[PDB]
């Protein structure tokens, strides 16, 4: 149940949200609550902190509309490599199980 | 380049590797290199850090022949909970895309 694994799962979900296009912090929370049948309510302050860190890192930018955030060009590449990485993970997991079988 | 996400991907692989049975560090590198057609070589240091954390927390124990690692009873439970969590993530993402595709069809019309 380690906190580094819960955080990786939460990062993966945020990555998929920002993949869709521009969003704002309360809209993200709304979307994840509905898509998780209520299981998962992201804390708004935590979300701002993560985003401030991503913004400082050039991964994310923002503009006023409500503040909206969107992936930068560096952010979109970081995301593509992250999803490509998970696809290879998925494929490696299949071959390891076929190899055992 | 997502560095914390690389570590989660390496952790995810290792969990499934240990699920298949006991192993040693370099045998794991071999098996995953074979299972990826040579594309992917796990960094040995990332591997050790994970195993040093898993060993300290009782998820894995080890034995000498070369050091081998095995999932403990606690490890199998931790593992099952990790896969439940990753499975719920997969469904949340599907629900996020079905909901966005729904909003978009209703917005064309």
């Amino acid at each position: 149940i380690p906190k580094e694994m819960l955080r990786a799962q939460t990062n993966f979900i945020l990555r998929n949200v920002l993949k869709q296009g521009d969003n704002y912090v309360y809209g993200i929370i709304k979307q994840v609550k509905e898509a998780s049948n209520g299981e998962m309510e992201l804390n708004e302050a935590t979300l701002y902190t993560i985003f401030k860190r991503l913004e400082k890192d050039g991964i994310i930018s923002s503009y006023w509309g409500r503040k909206y955030y969107r992936l930068t060009e560096i952010g979109h590449e970081n995301n593509r490599l992250a999803f490509e990485g998970w696809s290879r993970v998925d494929k490696i997991i299949e071959n390891l199980e076929a190899n055992k079988k």
